């Protein structure tokens, strides 16, 4: 029966009450535009993977990042989240917000979902970078398919206090409290150590891809896997924007993977983001175009050119309001974005929530949604935009339950 089963690389997953991937997003599994050579997201993962193999000194010599950029984005539950100590009730869970395949099964929404394994295979340093996946809104910045690279290095003890003379005293671990600083079973000497090299070493890469007139900060900041946890945010067009979180690994999680005698830093980059802000790149839809003015204007012959894409003209937007009465106790903003993906595609540029309202009378909850139709690459017309705001008013009473107003 229809809905019953989604089948993915030769799997199949029964569905069930968290199911809610759409056909939309499944169709852009196996994509990998960082694997695709000449990309811009590929030639930033090319960059930090330079960065590492040619810039990053270890004491011990330096360590080998061996780089997985070919994992299949379909995780467990328990990868994605339990093994990251994310608690049970954590909102980053909620149906709203992820690609649940079913209860046990998703398509992973970080690349920190390989953290676990690759520690478990005895790994101390490796890059991950892959195409992940988060049900959110729809603008210029946002995109339900995004991509990261995580890193993580691994120090053991010698080697973290290899510079220092009379440090045959040092440990990397105790057993006293947590605080804003550290970990209950991390020594502060360990603590500011691995501090240092990863902001070291995250600094020395954005310099390298920016030049010396970037203004970088870093922002104190929570994660269930690591503590003390920062993020880096560059400063651009005036806002201070982040563009990856890191810190020193727990060590519950580093102990759990059969690394007990190693304390580690980790990080996870977004990057379209640094990609938007590195080759002035003004709307995320674009690494999804196959339109040769696009994607030649990164074909380079050294990987460390300082590109600079140069946009075209905006093309007319066509703006549409549409409201419709919500199901009873049924409905995330997110299903109706979705379905947007789903009708207009990249057709549409961005979707605000206007006006929310309850009626007395019935008890019922309107939304008003603002869809702005403007596409990347070609002017829309008036004809074409109504056909497929007609299919959207229609797809949303019959898939989600709505009773249109306007
Ligand atoms: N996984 C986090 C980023 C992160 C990675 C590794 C360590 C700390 C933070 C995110 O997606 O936001």
């Amino acid at each position: 029966a229809p809905g019953s089963v989604v089948e993915l690389l030769g799997k199949s997953y029964p569905q069930d009450d968290h199911s809610n991937l759409t056909r939309k997003v499944l169709t852009r599994v196996g994509r990998n535009l960082h694997n695709q050579q000449h990309h811009p997201l590929w030639l930033i993962k090319e960059r930090v993977k330079e960065h590492f193999y040619k810039q990053y000194v270890g004491r011990f010599g330096t360590p080998l990042f061996s780089v997985y950029d070919n994992l299949s984005p379909v995780v467990t539950t328990w990868q994605n989240f339990d093994s990251l100590l994310i608690p049970a009730d954590h909102p980053s869970r909620k149906k709203g917000d992820n690609y649940y395949l079913n209860r046990t099964h998703m398509l992973r929404a970080h690349t920190s979902a390989h953290q676990w394994d690759l520690l478990h295979a005895g790994l101390d340093a490796f890059l991950v970078v892959g195409d992940v996946y988060r049900r959110d809104q729809i603008d210029s910045q946002h995109y339900p398919i995004f991509h990261q690279l995580e890193a993580v290095r691994l120090f053991s003890k010698h080697e973290l206090f290899a510079g220092i003379k009379d440090g045959e005293s040092l440990q990397l671990f105790e057993q006293s409290s947590r605080s804003a600083h550290k970990q209950e079973t991390h020594t502060m000497e360990a603590v500011k150590l691995v501090e240092f090299d990863l902001k070291q070493t995250l600094t020395r890469l954005m310099a390298h891809l920016f030049g010396d007139e970037l203004e970088i900060r870093w922002v104190d900041c929570y994660f269930p896997f690591t503590h003390p946890s920062f993020e880096m945010e560059i400063n651009f067009h005036g806002e201070w924007l982040e563009v990856l979180g890191c810190g020193v690994m727990e060590q519950q999680l580093v102990n759990s993977a059969g690394a007990q005698d190693r304390i580690g830093w980790a990080f996870g980059l977004g990057l379209e983001r640094l990609a938007m802000i590195l080759y002035d790149i003004p709307d995320i839809r674009l690494f999804w175009c196959e339109d040769e003015r696009f994607l030649k204007q990164f074909c380079v012959s050294n990987i460390n050119q300082k590109v600079k894409f140069q946009p075209l003209s905006k093309y007319p937007a066509v703006i549409n309001d549409i409201s419709f009465w919500l199901p009873s106790e049924n409905y995330a903003e997110n299903d109706f974005y979705d379905l947007v993906r789903t009708i207009g595609g990249d057709l549409v540029e961005k979707v605000d929530l206007i006006d929310k309202f309850v009626h007395p009378k019935t008890h019922k909850t309107s939304h008003c949604y603002r869809i702005t139709y403007c596409h990347m690459e070609r002017t829309l017309s008036q004809r074409e935009v109504r056909h497929i705001h007609q299919a959207l008013q229609e797809a949303a009473v019959q898939l989600l339950g709505v009773e249109g107003r306007f």
